[PDB]
């Protein structure tokens, strides 16, 4: 029954009410036996029980959102969307330094922390969240830590280095061979590099440009996430506005590819 | 660039002054050395004092065009239009019936002669008429005139039925190896049978359908006028309107396709 304009500003209502302190009211979005990887790589999060002890210890450090324009898929239950927090260092640094996240700064009741991290969020028809996968890891995070994931970091800027020159060669030697890559999710997709071969030709056909934002990683570097910005010039230019998410196997290569991106995120120009 | 919303205007502007019927005002429409080609097929027609003549007796048969919404070229010069005049048999009548056009009625004064024509005006940077085309045939006619240029429409009919299969290659056998395809017109041409198949897979893979309208010739069938509704319905639905004139060789095949549409006739559903 929800529409992607719907998720999408159910997506930033949540980054609201993060702003706003009301514990009651975030648990209030979500389902009563919801899922939270924060950060994902990490055990989740089951339970409103459990959402109020994840969250209010965020809500005491003064955690400040400012959301990017998020993005829908097409799925009807998927709404994407990036999170730049600041937050005072007590009571949630602590244990980030005891996990080997942060270095303890020299004045622990003074400093901040920066995050950046991409929201995967699952609705159901009603608007309730019934699952919120959180990607960051400790290159989207401040304290000092950048462990060659930066090498994994840099797959997702390689792709569109490459798909820009028409190296269309060069970007399937990113990933395995046996590539899944759902492209728009919900779309059936596309397995074996003979179908994304066929993809990337017609890409360079309509003449595509890409252009990623930073991206982020999760908390073990099995998934980088791309917010890109794909511009093609034909059918007459238009600007696509997508989150991607890359799953690496053992040797960095990509497994699986999830294109996040609506009906309501391509522009005329 | 929105100069085709005012190439727009003018050309309806023409269809408004042979409404009107003064043989002055239309042709402050067309600059000093225009040249006219009604039908395409005849000999041209030069300077105001041939427009004055090639107007008098079609006022005098009370002239009336009925103007469809015109579509604009991407090249700042070009403006076409779908005119269906109707008018008095006497006094032009007898001129085609003379020429085979028509067969003499059984009551010349009281017969009219319908007519289908596609207007192809090419105007300066002031607005001035320079040089227009007019696309009609036998069969664009009324009276009663054959079985080659009902062949010869169908092709502008068959590459609809073939595009919106997925025959790329019954599309091809439609041209020649020569075959230069402005599409569109303005934007570097497509040369080749093989720089056209690169064009005709990302047609299939957008998910184009077109649908014509129904075709008119040069009076010398070399020329077919296909007004074209494409639509595709990737990345994201949205509509074109296209008229498009192709150059026929002896054999019958296409030699080069003028895909006239501007930027000002694409409309997003
Ligand atoms: C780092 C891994 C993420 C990888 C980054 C990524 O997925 O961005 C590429 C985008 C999504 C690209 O699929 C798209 C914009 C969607 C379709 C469109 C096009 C080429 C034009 C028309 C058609 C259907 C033929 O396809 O182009
Ligand atoms: C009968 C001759 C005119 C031919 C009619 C014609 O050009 O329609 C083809 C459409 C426009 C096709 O160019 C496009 C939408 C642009 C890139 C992709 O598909
Ligand atoms: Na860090
Ligand atoms: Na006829």
């Amino acid at each position: 029954h929800m529409n992607e304009f719907a998720r999408k500003k159910r997506a930033l209502e949540h980054s609201r009410r993060i702003n706003a302190g009301d514990l009651d009211a975030i648990i209030d979005l979500y389902a009563p036996d919801a899922v939270l990887e924060d950060p994902v790589g990490l055990p989740p999060v089951t339970g409103h029980d459990a959402l109020r002890a994840h969250y209010e210890p965020l809500l005491a450090a003064h955690l400040r959102e400012e959301a990017a324009e998020p993005v829908a898929g097409q799925d009807a239950t998927h709404a994407l969307i990036q999170i730049s927090s600041v937050m005072d260092y007590l009571p949630v640094g602590p244990l980030y330094a005891e996990r080997g996240w942060l270095k303890a700064p020299d004045a622990p009741g003074t400093a901040r922390i920066h995050r950046t991290a991409m929201l995967v969020i699952r609705m159901d028809a009603s608007g309730l969240i019934r699952h919120l996968k959180s990607y960051w890891g400790t290159s989207d995070l401040s304290g000092g830590s950048a462990p060659d994931e930066a090498a994994r970091k840099q797959m997702a800027v390689d792709y569109a280095e490459r798909i820009n020159a028409g190296d269309i060669e060069g970007v399937l030697d990113l990933f395995t061979d046996d590539i899944v890559f759902e492209d728009p999710v919900g779309r059936p997709p596309m397995v074996g590099k003979d179908d994304l071969r066929r993809h990337l030709e017609l890409a360079v056909s309509c003449g595509t440009h890409e252009v990623p934002d930073p991206p982020m990683t999760s908390m073990d570097d099995r998934f980088v996430v791309t917010p890109t910005t794909v511009t093609v010039q034909r059918p007459r230019p238009m600007t696509f506005r997508i989150v991607g998410i890359v799953e690496l196997d053992e040797h960095g290569l990509g497994r699986r590819v999830q294109a996040f991106w609506g009906v309501t995120d391509v522009t005329m120009d």
